[PDB]
């Protein structure tokens, strides 16, 4: 009933789907300055207090530039949002699993470096990541490696096995892009849905009418990603209740009824 780590007002389906009430900074993390992942792009809230760490990866030949979105959204709701660089264009799931560890790992150091932007920032104890394709596998696998985290959210996940992920503890948001043909939901993302232990808090929600991309930055769909993502990172991340409604109830109803989304799984409630 105490919840130590409760920030921002109660939450409302307009604040949800625009930038939050944090005044974030950014600054990149070069290649040269970090072994475990190719750099990236970090976002915090100026405010004062710790925050929980979110590590995002880009798939196959993608780059942090793509999931800005995700740094800004996230950020700008109370977070330390880290969008990596991959130590190659060409890493597999298993190793974008590695360097998201190795990048919330990063945050938790510069937590302590009072030369860092992010010092005193960062809650160590509270961490999730996210990624969209052969990231989001990773994202899945660093959760599976890392059942401490707090919270995953593949986005558009490749073809990791679903075999891969039965015994995934860390509470997982998976999204969808209906006509993805790089990775179809029938064959990726739903599977990857069914294979998490049903004791795991879980949620589907797949986007109509639109391809791979539709999870990154301009895919159309900032408004409810962003709010379904904030709302995910506030409920597992925060401990932050306030946010069930945006996952499970009635503001979840809305979305997932809606003509922007195509299919919705999940074992609400919570
Ligand atoms: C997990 O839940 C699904 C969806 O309701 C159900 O089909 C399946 O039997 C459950 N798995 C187990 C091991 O009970
Ligand atoms: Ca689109």
């Amino acid at each position: 009933e105490f919840n130590p780590y409760q920030k921002g007002p109660d939450p409302t389906a307009s604040a949800l789907e625009r930038n939050g009430p944090f005044a974030i900074r950014s600054t990149s993390v070069s290649r040269t300055s970090v072994s475990g992942f190719g750099g990236g792009r970090l976002y915090y809230p100026t405010a004062s207090g710790t925050y929980g760490a979110i590590a995002v990866s880009p798939g196959f030949t993608g780059t942090s530039s793509t999931m800005t979105f995700w740094g800004e959204r996230l950020a700008s709701h109370g977070f330390v949002v880290l969008v990596i660089d991959t130590i190659t264009l060409y890493d597999q799931p298993d190793s974008r699993a590695r360097q998201l560890k190795a990048a919330l790992d990063y945050l938790a150091t510069q937590n302590g470096r009072s030369s860092s932007p992010i010092y005193r920032k960062v809650d160590t104890s509270r961490r999730a990541v996210a990624g969209h394709s052969m990231g989001g596998g990773g994202s899945l696998l660093a959760a599976r490696d890392n059942p401490s985290y707090k919270a995953a959210i593949p986005m558009a996940p490749w073809n990791t096995s679903s075999t891969a992920f039965r015994t995934v503890s860390v509470p997982t948001m998976i999204f969808g892009c209906q006509d993805d043909s790089i990775a179809p939901v029938f064959s990726s993302a739903i599977p990857i849905y069914n294979a998490i232990p049903n004791s795991t808090r879980k949620n589907y929600v797949e986007i109509r009418n639109d391809d791979h991309f539709c999870v990154m930055n301009g895919g159309g769909h900032d408004a409810t990603l962003g709010k379904l993502g904030i709302s995910w990172m506030k409920r597992f991340v925060d401990n932050d209740t306030r946010y069930s409604p945006f996952v499970c109830g009635a503001e979840y109803n809305r979305v997932v009824s809606s003509y922007e989304v195509s299919r919705s799984y999940n074992n609400c409630p919570y």
